[PDB]
């Protein structure tokens, strides 16, 4: 389409030469959350309809935690054409995480590296932030456009499961999913979490702090997982998922690898890695974790979409939904009509008749 054109040639380039990449996060978070975007003239299909969690999704393309950190955005995100969105991390208490600059562009990569280290308003300023429309998100879940919550722990936290289980309680009764961040790469000790031991008692406390919630404020909880784990760490966690009944994982966060090729002149810089060289290495997670699991845990795929066929791949790996962040930050507001038309496009071609059947397909061929 010639908006998509202009987007990815012209709009989005130009304002990337003007503005260094926390500014433009900014001021994509404030004109996404006044609404100053057109509305997606993309109708979602019947074919893109997904029944998981326990909720509808009109299409199963998401934003992906981190850019809407502090839920500003929320409404102007549906607008935008995604199915679902995902807000946070939040931490229990405000911090301002890393110190600046903590993003950098790797264009010549399609790629970002971040370590913004849990910047976040904390769990009672997006408690009102979310309060304040609890009841037009209600109608939006019922509409197929569910919301998720990611929690994090601060920085100086002596008791982790504590961090997230605060997070349970604040935000798991304004949440549809909520999201045990044990990946972000810029929190030291956090990926620790994903050992057996540590994510055994963590995952405990946190399913019985969701289980205490009245039943109509009672959230899935997922775990989102990295994309640096051992064979070993992968067995471990879905040994656990299987065992306490997780509702879902969320595969992958950012990668602290950094792939042989790179370009960018900044891909030294410390942080997680996103974007197309982390596309693979996501989509072999969502195999390995898909086998794994047996096909019985719900898994959101994510790391490298910017295209139908990105998106059918991790679908087809065993993805029941998908979310997007750094091409949208590339290709601006356009890529997410255009993942859902290209999807739509090649489900048809490979004979499915939509979203559901491709489900884990590579797995049964
Ligand atoms: C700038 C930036 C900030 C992020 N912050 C978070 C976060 O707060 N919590 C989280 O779970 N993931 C966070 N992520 C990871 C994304 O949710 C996603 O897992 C990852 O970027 C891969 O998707 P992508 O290649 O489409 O960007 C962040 C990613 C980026 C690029
Ligand atoms: C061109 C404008 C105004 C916004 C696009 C954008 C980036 O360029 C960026 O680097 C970026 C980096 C991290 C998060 C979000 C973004 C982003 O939203
Ligand atoms: O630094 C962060 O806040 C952050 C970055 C990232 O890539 N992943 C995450 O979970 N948190």
């Amino acid at each position: 389409t010639g908006d998509e054109r202009f987007y990815a040639e012209h709009l989005m380039p130009t304002l990337q030469g003007l503005l260094d990449p926390e500014s433009a996060h900014r001021l994509a978070v404030r004109f996404t959350s006044l609404g100053l975007l057109p509305r997606a003239r993309f109708q979602d299909s019947d074919m893109l309809e997904v029944r998981v969690l326990g909720h509808k999704f009109r299409n199963p393309v998401g934003i992906a935690a981190g850019f809407d950190k502090h839920g500003e955005a929320v409404d102007g995100l549906y607008k935008m054409g995604f199915g679902f969105v995902e807000i946070g991390s939040v931490t229990p208490k405000p911090q301002e995480g890393n110190p600046r600059p903590r993003v950098f562009r790797l264009p010549e990569d399609q790629a970002v590296i971040n370590r913004y280290g849990f910047n976040s308003h904390g769990l009672s300023v997006v408690e009102h932030r979310l309060r304040a429309r609890q009841q037009k998100q209600a109608k939006l879940t019922e509409d197929g456009l569910p919301l998720g919550v990611n929690l994090g722990k601060n920085k100086t936290s002596v008791d982790a499961a504590e961090d997230y289980a605060e997070g349970v309680r604040v935000l798991g009764p304004l949440a549809d999913y909520l999201v045990v961040n044990v990946s972000s790469p810029n929190t030291a000790g956090l990926r620790s979490l994903q050992g057996k031991a540590e994510l055994r008692r963590l995952l405990t406390k946190v399913l019985q702090e969701r289980d205490g919630l009245r039943r109509v404020h009672r959230p899935a909880v997922l775990v989102k997982i990295a994309p640096d784990l051992t064979s070993q760490d992968k067995e471990d966690i879905a040994s656990v998922v299987k065992e306490l009944g997780i509702d879902g994982l969320i595969v992958t966060n950012t990668t602290v690898s950094r792939p042989a090729g790179l370009q960018g002149a900044l891909r030294s810089e410390t942080g997680g890695l996103s974007g197309k060289p982390l596309r693979d290495l996501s989509t072999q997670t969502i195999r390995e974790m898909y086998a794994l699991t047996q096909g019985r845990v719900p898994i959101i795929g994510v790391g490298g979409v910017s295209s139908g066929q990105d998106a059918l791949e991790k679908i087809r790996a065993g993805a029941s939904l998908v979310q997007l962040y750094t091409a949208l930050t590339f290709w601006g507001p356009p890529v997410v009509g255009k993942v859902k038309r290209e999807l739509e496009a090649l489900l048809k071609e490979q004979g499915f008749g939509g979203v559901t059947d491709a489900i884990g397909a590579d797995h049964r061929r």
